[PDB]
């Protein structure tokens, strides 16, 4: 059995062969992305990469429990692949979301710049957990509009009031190495409860244990490198 | 004879078949998209609509010369799919352009709002045409710890577009595809016509065109504005 609650050192692959079956509510992946920023992030081809990537969705898909949800970021390129294969597994495709950085990177002249990135968000069954209220964002001034053309509109015979924490999130996302906890916050805060189990397989700086963590999830990962361990875990601890 | 600066009414099916093959430099595509929006978008299962898809996209890409650029609309979940067969193609992937419409009319309570809508941009090669400076967009300003003024001719185009509003496509959306991925005089093929928006807009910028709709009245009602 696998300690909980502390990042371990270990390749993904050891990692999840000793992961329960059926254990883990929430997946939260963010997985090489073949961009070569890294000697784990450069393979000898897009085949090479794709069977790795493969690999690791299986035994992730694994420990999800019937009604778990995935995470999984990559490049938009990667991601179609990556869509495309978790349909074949029998997941069930929930939104296609996209991270508009708005950075000043990207540049090109052969193409439109780049910088966007792409979370890949599916579930094991159409029983999963979505808390919508939990991850509103700020109305706009058009939702406002709306809001004045409704507001005759009597309920009950009294007025209406929209919700106080702002509209639905929508699929397109834009936040103020590692990736911002406000983003990592809304993935746990919408697809997982109190209580349940996160798991990262590649925890890097350990986001997702730390706003697991904050937000009373318990939290399964690790990552293979000993620096990255021992600084996320010392961040854990205080 | 297929007369070219036309809206015909056809089926894409046999009409790409009359289009001369390597004779279009940009082909800008806004076909089914499995939504059952209507009949021709109302497809038994996603393998049909594949199947279907597929198949206008074979002939498509004949008709491109070997420079020639390509974007197809789409869900992204289908052009997740979309995307991989145009890799297996032979097609060049240049960029997955999101359009983040900024709807306000989000009601999903199971998963995230819907709306965003993707293109699909590739090419025939690496040496297809890309004005970058004719597509160049809004922001003194900090970067990499120094402080910059602007280009003045504004900043170089990226992939997640805002623009506001079958719902025909912003006409300023399709000028930024033409204008980016052709020069004057170049050939437009859109096979899904509709309110005939890729022809106008081709028109206005100084593009040839050509094109079909299965539907009458769209064909009808487009040729009129064209001709006008
Ligand atoms: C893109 S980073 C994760 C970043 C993380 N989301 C955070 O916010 O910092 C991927 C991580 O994968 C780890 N790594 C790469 N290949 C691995 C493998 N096969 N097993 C385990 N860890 C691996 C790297 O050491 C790196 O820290
Ligand atoms: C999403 S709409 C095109 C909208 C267009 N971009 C605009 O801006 O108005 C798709 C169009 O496909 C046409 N259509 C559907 N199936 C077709 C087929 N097999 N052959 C030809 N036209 C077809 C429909 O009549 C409809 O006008
Ligand atoms: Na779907
Ligand atoms: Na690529």
């Amino acid at each position: 059995m696998l300690e909980i609650n502390k990042i371990h050192q270990m390749n993904c692959f050891d990692f999840l062969d000793q992961v329960e079956n059926k254990s883990v509510q929430l997946a939260v992946i963010d997985p090489p992305y073949n961009l070569s920023k890294a000697d784990w992030d450069s393979f000898d081809s897009h085949n090479e990469f794709l069977a790795f990537t493969y690999r690791w969705i299986d035994k992730v898909l694994d420990k999800l429990d019937k009604d778990g949800s995935l995470y999984i970021f990559n490049t938009p390129f990667n991601c179609a692949f990556i869509c495309q294969y978790l349909v074949s597994k029998g997941m069930i495709f929930q939104n296609w979301i996209t991270w508009d950085k708005r950075d000043g990177m990207g540049s090109a002249k052969r193409r439109f710049s780049t910088g966007q990135e792409t979370i890949l968000f599916f579930s094991k069954s159409k029983n999963h957990t979505f808390n919508y209220d939990e991850v509103r964002v700020p109305y706009e001034s058009t939702d406002r509009i709306k809001h004045a053309s409704e507001k005759g509109i009597l309920k009950n015979g009294k007025r209406w009031f929209p919700n106080p924490n702002g509209r639905l999130c929508g699929e397109v996302w834009h936040f103020s190495t590692p990736k911002p906890r406000d983003l990592i916050e809304r993935i746990i805060r919408a697809s997982s409860n109190p209580n349940d189990l996160v798991l990262d397989c590649f925890m890097g700086s350990g986001t997702t244990a730390i706003v697991a963590k904050k937000l009373g999830r318990n939290f399964i990962g690790c990552d293979m490198n000993a620096e990255y361990v021992n600084q996320a875990n010392f961040v854990l601890n205080q």
